């Protein structure tokens, strides 16, 4: 009388409904530390007019420069971020050459109430696991430091937690890899990743590449409000900013100024 | 190819330490509301000489059966297993057919420190989370109504929730969609889960072809002490009732009666 076949059909009908009450991305992310609720991570990016999106970043030092500020006070700074109308807050969690801490993830996770992204080198689905725990909103991929079946298990994984994924991309064959992988977010980045040259016309070079339905984020060389009025006209949403900020003394008066 | 390189070495070699202080399934049920610390379900389950281990059924109807207990105290079951030296608890959150819900299984998290199965037709990503964050420790997968990948895919889903995975077997087709999937908790079912026929000779027949350091579960039509004895002979590591016990009056007598 095919009583199992029976019994699944019904189980996925009501499956159905129980995701639209309840969808992944509040079913694991209710239990991370947000003071009140889980927040939208592509509303919080998609530029609806002019208005600046900015990812302000929380970062002390960077393998090409160093240290970057030396004062360093990860909690103040979100608070500052926030505060200051960011759309959304990178946390930097690799220790050893970014000096982050993915303790700083979970601290700033308790007093904030933006998105915060977890910036680091994932590669494995144990980190994407910490990310939802410690109270990240979205993940960094890096599509050049990842296969193509690899990147597109570790989305689905994040995605499978309630969790989006920034994918990091540099040329033509990163966006591939991110477009096949269905990456929700693309980060064109204009620093190379092994000589650290910057490229500021990579923008031109790779929207008209990218598929209508995803957020654009620009990173890397970004300190001037005029240049980012431009890459919003070529169809940036929002721009990831760590070192400008960084480098000043009040990061919430440089981060207003570009708004 | 220089910096991004090297921050990916150090990365995976810092995540291998890591995983050793804090495993996968640490992290992730520490979401889980357990009065405690989460427990160890290989351990719980793995026979070591001739202890009785019994992983007992929360269960108030079944599709064969109709209603087995009109009064119906699902917490009250459960703290009368722990009480009576049940290894594991099963709750069936099944609700149309079986009348279980998944709030059982978070209420009874609260309230026991054993491990708790999740009884239910898992077969997609978000039913395993909904595992992890209502408290159960390990999912049942059924084989037969799982191709060899998707049963493989939900497998590796609940290990990197930090879950383990009873799969359920009736045949050799079905042993070899668990051996692919990489299984270590195999559950025998006696009951044809089409017609719910019977076959109570089916542990004299698959078991010599699992390997046996893997944790092997008996499932269905046990209610007698003897019989489980002779399935232990044959290396049974620990046996799954419900229903002999649902019938009774005092399930935690019945189940005392059989250690
Ligand atoms: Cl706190
Ligand atoms: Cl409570
Ligand atoms: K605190
Ligand atoms: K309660």
């Amino acid at each position: 009388a095919m009583i199992l076949d029976k019994i699944f059909e019904k189980t996925k009908e009501d499956l159905k409904e129980r995701k639209l009450k309840l969808p992944y991305d509040m079913l694991g992310r209710s239990l991370a530390s947000n003071p009140f609720f889980p927040k939208d991570v592509i509303k919080a990016l998609k530029r609806v007019e002019k208005e600046v999106k900015i990812i302000a970043e929380v970062k002390k030092a960077s393998p090409s420069k160093g240290v970057i500020r030396e004062d360093f006070d990860p909690l103040s700074i979100a608070l500052n971020y926030e505060k200051n109308k960011a759309a959304a807050i990178s946390v930097l969690t690799e220790p050893h050459f970014f000096k982050g801490s993915l303790e700083y993830l979970s601290l700033i996770r308790r007093y904030t109430q933006i998105p915060l992204l977890r910036k680091d080198f994932i590669f494995d689905e144990y980190q994407i696991l910490e990310a939802l725990v410690y109270g990240a909103d979205f993940v960094l991929l890096i599509a050049k430091m990842l296969s193509m079946k690899e990147l597109k298990k570790l989305l689905e994984f994040a995605r499978h937690l309630g969790l989006e994924a920034l994918v990091e991309i540099h040329d033509k064959e990163d966006l591939s890899k991110a477009i096949f992988a269905g990456a929700d977010i693309i980060g064109i980045n204009h620093r190379n990743l092994e000589d650290f040259t910057m490229d500021m016309s990579l923008c031109e070079k790779l929207i008209p590449q990218i598929p209508n339905s995803k957020i654009i984020i620009a990173e890397s060389g970004l300190e001037n409000k005029e240049f980012l009025e431009h890459l919003q006209n070529l169809g940036v949403d929002a721009f990831l900013i760590g070192e400008y900020f960084m480098r000043e003394k009040d990061e919430g008066k440089a981060l207003k100024a570009l708004l």
